[PDB]
């Protein structure tokens, strides 16, 4: 019951994407551009189906620098994954959490069951636990 | 033939990149905010350091942004920006058909020089076909 790597995260739809500054709440880990990807299960439930089981959800999350006012892409610091499975991951909501440091799979940063991402996510348990919308 | 065509369904294709370019930054005047790049299956063989089908299309997406909390937030798109590969139709812009789409809208058509004005800085990139835009991981 530890949540798989998502191989091939970086050819799935891009959700949408933000820039979280020094000073934010979530800077700490969070800081940087972060892109958020879905699989193809995933897109299912942002439409406004059900999440199936087999839904990933990817937060991709890269520093920049600053330079000369334009923010631009560095590496990646970590991902973050939510693997949906109703059954495996009934403890937290359904969905499985886990942190790969620099998107490397054996770099796992989760060490609580997903129980501290969890917690914030809950806040958002009218949209089965996912902050991001679709945007055109 | 003359026209570069709407790229439909591009927002499912591959996320090459993403930057944010802020007030101050030379280029704020036209292409300030967040834009994200993307490419089609054609456009994915010249960026691997292949070369470019025609049919290659890259797509750069803009969006406006609001300033929430120490938090960039994505707003409305301002315009999208296309480059089509034609080696043949396209040949007096260096084999790239190049328009613009205010607000993303396939009716609002920008570019009315035949794509000079974007070659004119493109034409820099030579060395990489006129591509600015690099894969990354
Ligand atoms: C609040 C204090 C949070 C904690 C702790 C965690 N996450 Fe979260 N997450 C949060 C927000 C506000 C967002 C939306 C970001 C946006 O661009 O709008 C997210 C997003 C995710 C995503 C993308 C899917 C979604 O719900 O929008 C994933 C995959 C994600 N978060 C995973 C994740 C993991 C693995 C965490 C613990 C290591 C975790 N999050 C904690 C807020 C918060
Ligand atoms: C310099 C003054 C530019 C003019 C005028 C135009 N473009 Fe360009 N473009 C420029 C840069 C620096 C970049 C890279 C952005 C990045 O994130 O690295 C781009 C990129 C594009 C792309 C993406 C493909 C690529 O070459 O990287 C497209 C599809 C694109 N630009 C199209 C385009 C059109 C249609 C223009 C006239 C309306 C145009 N560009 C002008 C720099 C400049
Ligand atoms: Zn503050
Ligand atoms: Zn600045």
């Amino acid at each position: 019951t530890k949540v798989k790597y998502p191989d091939g995260f970086r050819s799935w739809y891009h959700v949408k994407s933000m820039v979280i500054q020094p000073g934010h709440p979530l800077e700490n880990p969070f800081g940087g551009i972060h892109h958020v990807y879905a699989n193809a299960e995933a897109i299912q439930g942002l439409r406004g189906g059900n999440y199936p089981d087999g839904a990933v959800l990817v937060f991709d999350l890269f520093d920049y620098q600053e330079d000369n006012h334009a923010l631009v892409e560095g590496k990646r610091k970590l991902i973050g994954v939510m693997e949906r499975d109703a059954k495996r991951f009934s403890a937290t909501g359904g969905w499985g959490y886990e942190g790969f440091g620099e998107g490397k799979p054996d770099k796992r940063l989760v060490t609580d069951g997903g129980q501290g991402c969890f917690g914030c996510h809950a806040a958002q348990k009218e949209s089965q636990y996912v902050f991001s919308r679709l945007r055109d």
